[PDB]
This record gives C-alpha cells, structure tokens and sequence, in this order.
C-alpha cells in the first residue's frame, strides 16, 4: 500500500466537492484547467523552462507537461487530456500508470492543436482557467478565468488536504538535506557559488526544479534581501552565511532560511542565537483563531528587545517600537501561507494583520534583523540618528543580517514545524 | 591594455556602419533595441529567468538586465538607457564603468515606466526592435520589428567582428573545461545528474547561464536526440556517454558534443573512433565558397561507409545512400551557424544545401550515428528490412548513438576549430 495513494483519494474527493459547489453558485457546466505551454524566446528557437499553471497541478502531480487539460464538474469523473507526443526526438514515457491515473478519465494528446475534439462539444458554459486566453477563445471558450471561480479555489487552497500536507513534508525533507550540505560547505570556506552547487547536489534538484531562486549569501551580502547572484570567488574572510532555499515535491514547495556565524563565538553569533529563540517563540504562538497581526506586532517587539539588549540602539524596547525604527532593521513581513505556490493564495474575496490562523493551513515564520546601507542612512536623516550606537552598527554591518525561517503546519490540536522536526538547528 | 577592449571599438564601428546603411535604405531616423522584460509566472509573483533580446546584446555584453534601451542611427553616438533601480531590496551595482560604457551616451533608468522621457521626442520614424509590442505602441512607436530591418541585421550577424570571434573563443574555452570534468565523471561511474553537476561546477555556470539545455545522456539515452532529463540513479552498467553542452561569454555561445565508450575497447568504441575521423574530415572541408550542400551530401556518404564497413547494413556505401536509408541512422542536419544564438540567424532575405560558406562565419560540424527504436522499426516496414544486419543492431542498440560536434571559425585564409584547439579529443 501507498500512504500517498490512500490520501490522494480524499484529495480528489475534496477538489470534487469544491468544484460542485462553485459551478452551482456560478451556474456553470464545468471548469477547464489548462496546464499551460512552453514560452519561446524572442527571435529564437529555444524556450524558457516550463512552469505549470498552479491551478492545474492543484489536482495532480503532473508539473513538467504543457498542453494538458483537466475538465471537471465535481460529480462526474474528472477528464484529463494528457499530452504525450510521439517521435524519435523526445523520450516517450509510458502512459500514466501511477496511483493518481485511476482518478481521471484519461485521453492522450499527440499534438497540441488536436485538443478541440477531446474537449466538451459546447464550451460556452465551461470556465477556462489558464494563461492562454487567445488559445482558449479560438477553441470556443468565453469565460476567461472568471474572478469568482479564481477566488473560490484560491480561498480553499489555504486549507490543505492530507495528501497536500504529506507532499509538503516531503519537500521539507528534501530541502533540509540540502540546507545541511550547504551548511557544511560554508564552514569549509567555499564560495557562494560552490555552496549553491552543494545544495543542489544534496537535494538532487536542478536549478529550475526549486520553487524559487535560492539566496546563498555571504558576509555583507546577507543584508541584501533579494540577493540573486552567486559569487564564484570565495571571500578572503568568512564571517556570516545566510541561505534561503527550498525544494519541490509533487508541485508543493518548502521555503527555509538559516543564518550562521563562521566561528560560533562573538557578538553576531550571539545575535543569531537570540533571533533563533525569538523565532521559535513566534512559531510557538501559532494557533487556530490567532490573528496574524498579534504575531507581527510581537515580532517587531522582539526585534526592539534585541536592538535594545545588544546596544545597537540606545533606547528601551517599547520606545524603539514607539518611535518606529524597528522597521529599519526588519523591513519585511513575518510570514505567509505556503503550498503549491511559495507565497500561497487565499483570503476572503481577493498577509493582512487582520486574518486569523486556522487549522490545516501551512505557514512560514521568518523574523529577520539586517544592517542595510540605504535603510540605515535614511535613519540618520531623522531625529532618531541620535538614538543608535553607530559604533555598534559598523561592528556588525560586516555580517549583513539575519533571517531564520521554518514551514509549520497548524493542526487543529497542535503545531508541526516540519523544518525543525527534520533536525535543522 | 585590454585586447577585448581594442577589438570592441571596431565592433561598434561595424554595427554603426550597418545601422547607417539600413536606416537610409528604409528612410528611418533610427533604430531602438529593447533588451526586454522579465516574464511573470501565471497567478504567481515569481518570474521566469530573464533572456535578453538577441538584437540588443548584439551591441554590448549586458545580458542580465531588463528594461534597457539602445537608440541608434549609426552616425551619432548610440544612446543607452541603462536600467539601474535603487532600493534596499536588490544589490545596486556601480554605474557602467567597463570599456564598452565609453561607446554609448548613457542615461540611467530607475523605474521601467520612466523611459518615455529618455527616448526620442518623435518616435514615429524609429523602428522598435523588441518583444513588447504593446509597451512600444504605448510609448508611441509604430514600426514594430519591420521585416526589412530584421533581415538586414540578421544577414550581417553571419559575419563576426573580431570582438565577436574573441568572445566565442572564450565561450569555447569555458565549455571545454566543463566537457573534460564531465568526461572524468562518466569514467568514475557517476549518474547523468552527477555528470551534469560536474560540468556546471567546472564551467562555473548556473543551469540558466548556459546557452541551451545540456544533454547529458547515458547508454540507451544517447539515442534520444532531444534528451532533456537527468537520471539521478546511475546505470547498473556503464556503456556509452554522450554530452552535448555549451557555455556563454558576453552573450556568445559554444555548442559542443562528445560521445565516449566506457571501456575504450570494442565495436562501439571503434565506431566512435571512426565517426571522429569522419567528423574531422568534414571540418576539414570547410572553406570560403564551399556549398554547405556538398558537406551535407558527403556526411551521409561517410555514414553509409560506416554502416557498410561495420556490417550494420549488408550493402555497399553507394547503395545505402542510393536506397536512402542513411537518414534512419543520421536523421538531423550536419551543422549550423552559431554566435549570439546557438542556431544563429542569417541568409539572403529570410541550413539550406544552397548557401555558401564564407570568411568570418562560425560553424558547428556535428555528424551523428544513432540507433533509434521508432526510426529503426519504420525501416523494417520497408523492402530494405532485408538489407540490415538486425543482429548487429541489437548489439549496438544498448549504446544509443554517436555525435561529435565542434565550433569552427572560417577565416579567409584558414580554419580554426576552437574546440579541438582547446585539446578536446
Ligand atoms: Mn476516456
Ligand atoms: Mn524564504
Ligand atoms: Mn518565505
Ligand atoms: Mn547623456
Ligand atoms: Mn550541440
Ligand atoms: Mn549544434
């Protein structure tokens, strides 16, 4: 028996039920999900790597196949037009024969432009959920990504089926293996580039297989939030390491961050150790009914208590917050839902400090503390310039910043930190 | 002094001259090249990796920056609107300060929608060369990628400036380092995936940095022409290895293939050694004035002579060709131009067996010999089924196929095989 296979049955039942409800509320005959197509590079005969329509992979783990269509109404067996071309050029895989194949009425498609005869005869009442409006209109569809249908599925995406939670445990498990290998590489003095290679090797992921662009930062780079590049030359001296990297499994993402001190001793190393405690205490505050806003406000508080205690700012926690200067050391949000998409969808009628945490949802808790040139300089142009220990700043500035991030499943009865349960210190 | 820098001056002069000629022939005030934009994934806040407009990087080595614009007329100094946003989020690089920066009148762009005021006041007579027609029309442009202008630049792209040839030598040099590391990994019994990782490490290339999707094939996979995947599990037995991989330098590509036998002894290993000889003799036939057609017809001849001598087909070379069955063992073209694009552009008014090889052009010579299921089975359904040693086929089938490919610069006085001159056996 396959645990995933058993959970999948309920997954399908759940999407089926959700489908029945929405087509009735909108008087539709059904919904058609288009996996998408490969995008061709301008004036070239090369293509950008394929990225499946999230709304299509929500149903099954087929994420590397364009020209696939799902037609469903929630009561009848969902139809799956599965693109399987034949030609000596590409390797032809066997016909879908895994556990999920049984849940669909599968029609094979040998050429993309032969899909019209496999779709409903009258497409007018079928909502087209996909990126290719022009192709949909030519086929006869009229309802393009109707907002009410998008909002419905997105809202329910926040509530993960057991199959989804299982998939997400797997993604976290792969990512963790990578974060450890990346960790070891850092302590060996490797370059950002080399560290990235180790992560990919340990997770057996190709760059285009991870859920987002990995951030493998060293020293001052740790202060660059959207740091995309990988230096090929190792730094003369190794001070800090920040790696925000994830993994994929059946279309579900992991999104983990870890910051380290090269020596394990000193101010920065202590700062990290503190942030970790604050980070865990924040994870610990997740519970059904809890307002994300409280968690957020609390994070800024912890940050202020950190800035105060490390003499980075010569003021009391409450006054650091009061004066509103914590945002210069922690400029981003505390967390977000995650699942099929890294920054997952959801929320009443299209992360606000107003929504409540609920069971079966999955979150990331990622408090941070950075020393950003631009953001700091701005703080100097205010009457608060007199309140920070600029000597303490220049001493840490060389370490860039800190961020610790886990993915946690909020069960009705408890919290499951997939990341730390995998033993990622 | 910088050799590249000195060659670049002439590069600019050349593009300038080409620009003057075309705008006069088409009565235009100038030409505007748009580097492009990042494409956002459907319903997500993630983007596909950026791919620069080839027509924009033809001018300078800026290939990772969207929202950049070049406006030129060929007599005045070309203008370069260089996107350089500022914000604590992304790492801000210094203002362009390399050798090529001096050849342009550089305006910095901090936000994509602030480009209108930096472009010509009257855009009507400026041809827009780019992918974003909608954005161009909103800015006021009317002439969208006019065919005569596209054809002109494309035609001249076949003739490489010295700067371009130098760039291409560099790409070949990086790729070779990778092909050797990949080679060693194969002999160590690593998996396709592991071999791919070694190649990337040796070339210091991220997957999205190479010019096309690497083909790292093992055993039977060597017979799959468009083989994209990388098995994570090494084969029980290592028989054959085929790696078609390249590299980039300033936007110019290398495109190299090499096939190996695991033991270095046996039929297949002998077959490879022969193909190499045929491959080199084909490279040797490149010369200004030569018709690609002769080279092509000659390749099929060599293939037939190979099939005949290895008793893969019980017929004489001439009759293998005569009966037209070589195409089942060698189904693709012999070579193509290469440069800014792997399959480079060019040719009289938008690789034909009719065009002639000329000086300063760059080519790939890639004869192959494969054992493809589908293609072979088809040969069985013909009266030629009685002509092939099906016992000899089943013996080689397990090795997949062969392809050897080099990139060669055709100088007016000689041939320069960048690949073999780098010592890639
Ligand atoms: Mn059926
Ligand atoms: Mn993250
Ligand atoms: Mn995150
Ligand atoms: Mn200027
Ligand atoms: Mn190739
Ligand atoms: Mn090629």
């Amino acid at each position: 028996m396959n645990k995933l296979a058993v959970l999948y049955a309920e997954h399908i039942a759940t999407l089926q039920k959700r489908t029945r409800e929405i087509i009735e509320r909108e008087n539709l005959d059904g919904v058609v999900f288009h996996s998408g197509q490969a995008k061709r590079q301008f004036l070239d005969d090369m293509y950008y790597p394929f990225k499946v329509n999230p709304q299509f992979k929500a149903w099954l783990p087929v994420i590397d196949n364009p020209h696939c269509w799902i037609v469903a109404n929630g009561t009848d067996k969902p139809k799956l037009i599965f693109y399987r071309p034949v030609d000596f050029w590409h390797k032809v895989p066997d016909e879908p024969n895994e556990y999920w194949a049984d849940y669909f009425d599968i029609e094979l498609l040998v050429k993309p432009d032969q899909v019209e005869k496999l779709l409903p005869y009258d497409k007018a009442r079928f909502a087209y959920i996909g990126e290719y409006l022009e192709v949909a209109q030519a086929l006869g569809f009229e309802l393009m990504n109707p907002e009410p249908v998008m909002n419905f599925y997105h809202y329910h995406r926040a509530y993960k089926t057991q199959y989804e939670l299982a998939c997400m445990r797997e993604a976290n498990k792969i990512a963790v293996q990578g974060h450890k290998a990346a960790r070891d590489a850092f302590f060996q003095g490797k370059s950002e580039f080399e560290i990235q290679q180790a992560y990919l090797l340990a997770t057996q992921h190709s760059e285009n297989d991870n859920p987002y662009g990995n951030i493998v930062a060293l020293n001052e780079n740790c202060a660059i939030l959207h740091y995309t590049h990988f230096d090929r030359v190792a730094p003369a001296t190794h001070r800090s390491f920040l790696i925000d990297a994830g993994a994929n499994f059946n279309g579900y993402a992991a999104d983990i961050t870890r910051t380290y001190d090269f020596t394990g001793e000193g101010e920065f190393a202590e700062l990290v150790a503190t942030m970790k405690q604050h980070q865990i205490a924040l994870m610990n505050q997740l519970a059904p009914g809890k307002l994300y806003g409280e968690l957020h406000l609390d994070c800024h508080q912890r940050v202020a208590q950190t800035l105060s205690d490390f003499n980075i700012v010569d003021l009391s926690a409450d006054e650091i917050v009061a004066k509103g200067i914590t945002s210069t050391f922690f400029p981003h949000g505390l967390g977000h839902h995650i699942g099929l998409q890294v920054h997952d969808v959801g929320g009443f009628m299209a992360l606000r400090c107003t929504r409540k945490i609920e069971a079966n949802q999955v979150f990331t808790i990622e408090p941070g503390l950075y020393f950003i040139d631009s953001l700091l300089g701005d703080l100097a142009a205010t009457d608060n310039n007199q309140h920070i220990n600029w000597d303490k700043v220049a001493e840490l500035k060389p370490f860039g910043g800190i961020r610790i991030e886990d993915n946690i499943i909020v069960h009705e009865d408890s919290l499951e930190n997939m990341t730390r349960e995998l033993r990622l210190r």
